[PDB]
């Protein structure tokens, strides 16, 4: 049985390289001191792999992003950034101020940067594969080189501003790209190379008849290198296609849907081909059932086995996390000791193992028993919009901002290690500035995740569960290990001292159950459903708690709400059935409470339906940099009734925008869109933002509500 893995973590134990990066980019270690951090890194992982598996990847400790890194191989430097200068310009494409677009990679939390295409000509610019091949082997250590695939690579570009993801966008940029691979296989394949592997994720995305034969006429080309191709994250619609591709070993994603099995047991697998299956999970922290992924493995008759998907989507190990909820440790695996498990995965398998690892009621039974009548809010939002608007007595164009405010070093530090007062201050200049609904600012808050997520029965956190975002920033992910409960009030001292402040509405702040899950690892022998309603349940308790205290306004931040989805759009309709119904059930308010709910998405085009089900009276949204042209799924909307909290202020720019600039995008929205459905806030939270460019921006945006008035 052969072993494969891929995609260990690069971070370090120790988080080395987001220090190594974050050193050289202060200027306070050189160039060279940097390529031994990384060296040292290379080796990390390296040794991790040998211990465990036979296939040793290389080409994967990537110094900011991967997808970056095949753009660079492939000379797709925008001209912007003038001559290729090496490090210098690499992380000028990644973190300076013209830098790529940053998005998520399929539906991780991983963030990738997309390539400009700028030319139709690609060249061989730079071939890391190779330097990281001969790297590894001048040490006497044989690797298979990871890269990124040609199709993927183009699925994942962007040309003339836009996706290049049409069949007839595709086809000629290929012929070019590919021509450049080829030179770096030969390359590979001239100094000894037996494999590499060629991930191909695209492939289990919607594709048309078209792609496939796109797909066939690239791996036609490369036919004669030694690839093993992956795909991940979703099945391969197109199975008969795929497994038709002229290579000798494809890889499958067997964790992450049902498909690609029931698709093999229907279609059967090609005997000119080797499976590598694909059984244990890359984006869980569960130990496994080793007996039953055997068995599983058997079923499909693989040869070879490996993780799903990346394990980097998990921390490095859970070795010295000792002081998790009893009995969790035990039940856990992060990323090293996912290698071990395929380690006795393929010794089990090889008959030289024996011993294999044997692996709240009352809040469980209310969500089996829900009502039917508990999925929707007394009143409907015509009813509830007359008695809220007569509550609250608010202007035309009333102004708000989204929660969080400006950090001062004091306040970091304070919480590293008072809020009452930076409270006090913050609805103090509230006030004066003149904004209409207020916040407290969440000074007391790390993030909008990790907060509730350490308050709340059922979730545990790590001390030093890493995971990498993006570029050197890493977080922590919740661990949902049980029945998630609110055994106490989370946020009510904060917000409660805020209303007590001013005669103002305040608003309840609290973060939705998609969200939470989204960043958290959770449970796989429970239904994702009933996690989401055990979360908003528990959040409804503090919902209730809320508005029993006075409180007349509460927000629910769900950012989280379309990027949860699933990657194909057959399994959207599933998926929004119960991230509707969850956050119905956290936002079950009394008529008299208006609620909002914050999605600081992008668009809402694919998607306005599964809104328009939604029990929030307001949404904010971010419209700044669409300049006002998101609202186009809003006013196409017919039967749209319900507010909109109109972004006009790109809380990720220092720049204070003008009043003229402000005006452009709420006037944008009121073509079509009745006036007293309109708010106006900032795109988003403050918290990354200074005190100088917050205030006057504020002030601008207060201004402008007086003139629209
Ligand atoms: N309430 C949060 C939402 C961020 S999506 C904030 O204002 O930072
Ligand atoms: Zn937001």
């Amino acid at each position: 049985t052969k072993a494969y893995a891929f995609g260990f973590p690069k971070i370090g134990e120790k988080r080395e390289f987001k220090k190594a990066l974050e050193d050289f980019w202060k200027g306070k270690i050189t160039e060279e001191q940097f390529e031994e951090e990384m060296n040292k890194l290379r080796m990390y992982m390296v040794e991790n792999y040998r211990k465990n598996v036979d296939v040793i990847p290389s080409n994967e400790l990537s110094y900011y992003d991967f997808v970056l890194d095949t753009a660079v191989m492939v000379g797709a430097v925008p001209e912007r950034f003038g001559e290729y200068r090496g490090l210098s310009t690499y992380f000028d494409m990644a973190r300076g101020g013209k830098a790529l677009e940053m998005t998520k990679f399929f539906n991780t939390n991983y963030h990738y940067l997309v390539p400009e295409i700028e030319t139709e000509e690609f060249y061989l610019l730079e071939n890391k594969p190779l330097e990281d091949y001969l790297f590894f082997k001048s040490k006497g250590i044989e690797t298979a080189p990871w890269v990124i695939g040609p199709f993927t690579f183009l699925y994942l570009s962007k040309r003339n501003g836009e996706w290049i993801r049409r069949p007839n966008q595709m086809e000629k940029l290929l012929e070019s790209l590919v021509s450049v691979y080829k030179e770096v296989f030969e390359k590979l394949v001239e100094n000894g190379c037996k494999e590499i592997l060629v991930n191909e994720p695209a492939f289990v995305c919607d594709l048309e008849k078209a792609h496939w034969d796109l797909i066939l006429n690239v791996y036609r080309e490369l036919s004669e290198f030694p690839l093993t191709v992956f795909t991940y994250y979703d099945s391969v619609s197109d199975y008969e296609a795929c497994v038709s591709l002229p290579v000798k070993r494809l890889h499958f994603d067997f964790v992450s849907n049902e498909e690609n099995l029931k698709n093999l047991e229907k279609h059967g697998f090609p005997e000119d081909k080797k499976l590598v299956a694909g059984v244990i999970n890359g984006r869980q922290p569960w130990k496994v059932d080793l007996r039953k992924v055997a068995s599983l493995v058997e079923k499909l008759g693989a040869s070879a086995i490996s993780n799903s998907c990346p394990l980097f989507h998990l921390p490095v190990t859970l070795e010295l996390e000792n002081n998790l909820p009893g009995g969790l440790k035990e039940k856990l695996a992060f990323a090293k000791e996912k290698l071990e498990e395929l380690k006795m995965l393929k010794d089990f398998l090889e008959g030289k193992t024996f011993d294999l690892p044997n692996v709240d009621l009352q809040a469980v039974e209310r969500v089996r028993n829900l009502p039917e009548d508990s999925f929707r809010r007394e009143k409907e939002y015509t009813e509830r919009d007359r008695i809220q608007r007569e509550r609250l007595n608010l202007p035309l164009f009333p102004t708000t901002t989204i929660g969080s405010f400006p950090q001062t070093p004091e306040v970091r530090k304070m919480r590293s290690k008072f809020i009452k007062e930076q409270i006090k201050k913050a609805i103090e200049l509230q006030e004066e500035i003149g904004l209409d609904v207020l916040v407290h600012g969440e000074f007391e808050r790390t993030d909008m995740v990790e907060f509730f997520a350490e308050k709340l029965n059922g979730i545990a956190t790590t001390q030093n569960g890493w995971v990498l975002s993006y570029g050197s920033r890493c977080y922590r992910p919740p661990i949902i290990y049980g029945t998630v409960t609110r055994p106490e009030p989370m946020t009510l001292k904060e917000i409660t001292y805020a209303q007590s402040l001013t005669e103002k509405p305040v608003k309840g702040m609290l973060t939705g159950p998609v969200t939470i899950m989204s960043w958290s690892y959770y449970r796989e022998d429970i239904p994702e459903r009933e996690i989401a309603y055990q979360i908003a349940l528990a959040i409804n308790e503090e919902v209730k708690d809320l508005e029993e205290a006075g409180i007349k306004i509460v927000q629910i931040d769900e950012p989280a709400f379309r990027e949860k989805a699933p990657i194909k759009k057959s399994k959207w309709p599933e998926y929004f059935e119960w991230a509707i119904n969850a956050f119905n059930l956290a936002a079950n308010a009394r008529p008299e409470t208006q609620i909002h709910a914050h999605m600081c998405y992008s668009d809402f085009n694919e998607i306005i339906e599964y809104i328009h089900q939604l029990e929030f009276d307001v949404i904010s949204i971010e419209a700044s940099r669409s300049k006002g042209e998101i609202i186009s799924a809003f006013e196409n909307f017919k039967g749209w009734i319900k507010q909109i909290g109109v972004g006009v202020w790109d809380i990720h720019s220092p720049a204070v925008p003008s009043i003229n600039e402000m005006r452009e995008i709420v006037e944008r929205v009121l073509r079509v869109l009745p006036k007293e459905l309109i708010w106006i806030n900032p795109d988003c939270g403050l918290k990354t933002r200074n005190w100088d460019e917050v205030i006057p921006s504020l002030r601008n945006m207060v201004a402008l509500a007086k003139e629209m008035r």
